[PDB]
């Protein structure tokens, strides 16, 4: 009946919500891992500096 | 006699010129050690940001995925 096509269309909004809800987890999850490597990166990148700082002073 | 007094002065001269330059030489030779070792450094450090970059370029796209 007309409550059958409500509940049809509620549970089908309920499945594509839960469907979201996982997909975004799996994406918060990658982001995470790419902020990880990114933090890595910047403090790489300023071991580097310190090296370019000394062979500066060495050259001088 | 006379002419060794002098060319004992020309000699001593150039022993100590070349002991100078050999110190000199000690100098530069740790200098640019120094300098290499930290070159060294940065290509291996370059090399782990590289690392990490595709790293990063690899879950961007799984997360496109």
């Amino acid at each position: 009946g007309a409550f059958g096509k409500r509940e049809q269309a509620e549970e089908e909004r309920y499945f594509r919500a839960r469907a979201k809800e996982q997909l975004a987890a799996l994406k918060k999850h990658k982001e995470n891992e790419i902020s990880h490597h990114a933090k890595e990166i910047e403090r790489l990148q300023k071991e580097i500096e310190r090296h370019k700082q000394s062979i500066k002073k060495l050259k001088q």
